[PDB]
């Protein structure tokens, strides 16, 4: 959605942490030899802030973008089924192990389903 | 009382003017090649400004300073005096004229003081 990014600096925060942020962010970029501008806040196309919560400073970021998370996840589900992967919209309840190996997983169903490999990615659910 | 000045942009002002008076400065100062430079807000010494009127861009002017108003008017009594000027403690209240040149000037004790020279720089009193 799109290619580059705008940080943008203004006066409704903490000094501590903004202002030493945006310090940081500066380096980082110089560091890694990332291709970026300081830019006039006046050059920074659509907002329309607030005079008292308008930025002063800006930083034109190249290449750092953003994604549509819906797009991304429909494309991740159309580009793993193209690949052979089989979707079983249930959730796991226990996985299964014994002399330290991985033997499958019980769903929410009260289905067993076996496997040699278990990918634990539940979010916040992972270590539970 | 200061050979220097540092200009402040906060964002307690209408954008309108603040930032448009900020690049106007910086502009004038490099069209007169006058020394300056742009600061970081970090390195102003003394301020200790609440975070939410904070600046986030400085500029220091060298040699645009500041006198005490109180020891200059002292400074030019007694240089007045020195240099052979007389202090006369009243007001004018009237500057007498006729067939176009001035005669001198009625002060408010009643006194007349005669002259061929009257210079008014009585403030906003002038004019009237």
């Amino acid at each position: 959605t799109a290619d580059d990014t705008v940080v943008l600096l203004n006066t409704v925060g903490h000094s501590a942490l903004d202002d030493a942020n945006f310090a940081a962010v500066l380096t980082a970029l110089k560091e890694a030899n990332a291709p970026h501008e300081e830019i006039a806040v006046e050059s920074v196309d659509w907002i329309d802030p607030d005079p008292n919560s308008r930025p002063l400073r800006a930083l034109h970021i190249e290449g750092e973008g953003s994604v549509d998370s819906g797009i991304l996840l429909a494309a991740l589900e159309r580009s793993f089924l193209q690949a052979g992967g089989r979707l079983h919209p249930v959730d796991a309840t226990e996985i299964r192990a014994s002399h330290g190996r991985v033997e499958g997983v019980v769903t929410d169903d009260g289905d067993f389903l076996p496997a040699g490999h278990v990918v634990v990615a539940a979010g916040a659910r992972s270590q539970r």
